[PDB]
C-alpha cells in the first residue's frame, strides 16, 4: 500500500 499527497 502507498498513499501520497501534495
Amino acid at each position: 500500500g502507498s498513499t501520497s499527497t501534495a
